[PDB]
């Protein structure tokens, strides 16, 4: 007897997060998912998201895939939705003036995509597969202040060092590259130059700036010549509406092939907090409320993903009774 969503909401007394809470990509289900095993692309290493590799579809389900990087170790792959703006057809960096990182054993400037395909008798994943207007505003090389996401305390002096559709690359002026995300302009993890002298808040510098409390905007601005993103360009999200308990679906962080009935366990502006029904707190993560991996109830149904029930009642990492 079939696991639904409509007898669990009766059992529990509970409700779903309604559809229009979510991003019209988080729950739009109607979508083809036209991706092949063994197709190969191209797309930004995850984990480092100013680089591109070569990816392979490892594995297809319902409307997500899972991509490794050609020559590389497993240990790699990661889960994408077929919907996501992070991967680009073959020939995308060649025409686009982006580097690649060639796959494990190849030098970069001997790689021919026309050659690679012959050599693995391999095919490209088709161009109409691929989702990736300017974000208004936003051009490579002006400044801004941007909350690093490995050190959310901090707000710190950046730059948009690429612009790739409707996004844009945040860079930490004379930081690791590893610490780069992208961005669109209604971002709540950006803000014009000056913002945290309006605010009260330290400003976190250059890396090794000389002097650094004695940093000055101003005089940055006129050493580099960079112009600052105009401020009209930062288009404010509203905070999102998930309240506590509300029901959905979101993807495993410890098994990303898993997506699990899922609870509002807690909520900031712009974050939520996730509890898997079932399970210890111990599990329990924040997400951004627009991240690709939330979907409203159903959204594993309609796309033919598979969906874990909550874990039974005594099971080890189980909650209380």
């Amino acid at each position: 007897e079939c696991w639904s969503w409509e007898s669990y909401l009766e059992e529990q007394k509970a409700i779903t997060a309604p559809v229009s809470l979510f991003q019209d990509s988080q729950a739009v289900t109607h979508n083809k998912n036209g991706f092949k095993l063994g197709m190969k692309l191209e797309g930004i290493d995850p984990q480092h998201p100013s680089m591109y590799f070569i990816l392979t579809v490892a594995e297809v389900c319902g409307y997500r895939l899972r991509l490794h990087f050609d020559g590389y170790s497993e240990c790699h792959d990661f889960w994408v939705n077929a919907n996501s703006p992070d991967i680009h057809p073959a020939g995308w960096f060649e025409k686009t003036g982006h580097k690649l990182q060639p796959p494990k054993g190849y030098k970069e400037e001997e790689f021919s995509w026309s050659q690679y395909l012959r050599s693995t008798r391999a095919q490209a994943a088709p161009k109409h597969l691929f989702v990736s207007p300017p974000p208004l505003g936003f051009q490579v090389g002006m400044k801004l202040e941007a909350v690093d996401r490995m050190n959310p305390s901090l707000v710190c002096v950046a730059s948009v060092t690429d612009v790739v559709d409707s996004r844009f690359l945040v860079h930490f002026d004379n930081w690791d590259d590893t610490y780069d995300y992208w961005c669109d302009p209604s971002s709540p993890y950006i803000h014009p130059v000056g913002w945290c002298q309006k605010q009260g808040k330290p400003l976190t510098p250059p890396q090794d700036y000389p002097d650094p409390d004695n940093f000055c905007w101003e005089k940055y601005l006129e050493e580099t010549g960079a112009s600052a993103v105009p401020t009209w360009a930062f288009k404010v999200r509203p905070p999102h509406s998930f309240l506590v308990n509300m029901k959905l679906e979101a993807v495993d962080r410890r098994n990303p092939a898993l997506i699990r009935v899922a609870s509002v366990e807690d909520v900031e502006d712009h974050r939520i907090k996730i509890h898997f029904d079932g399970w210890s707190h111990g599990y329990d993560f924040w997400i951004d409320a627009d991240h690709p991996d939330i979907h409203p109830a159903g959204w594993c149904s309609k796309t033919g993903h598979p969906l874990q029930p909550p874990l039974g009642p005594r099971e080890p990492s189980s909650a209380s009774p």
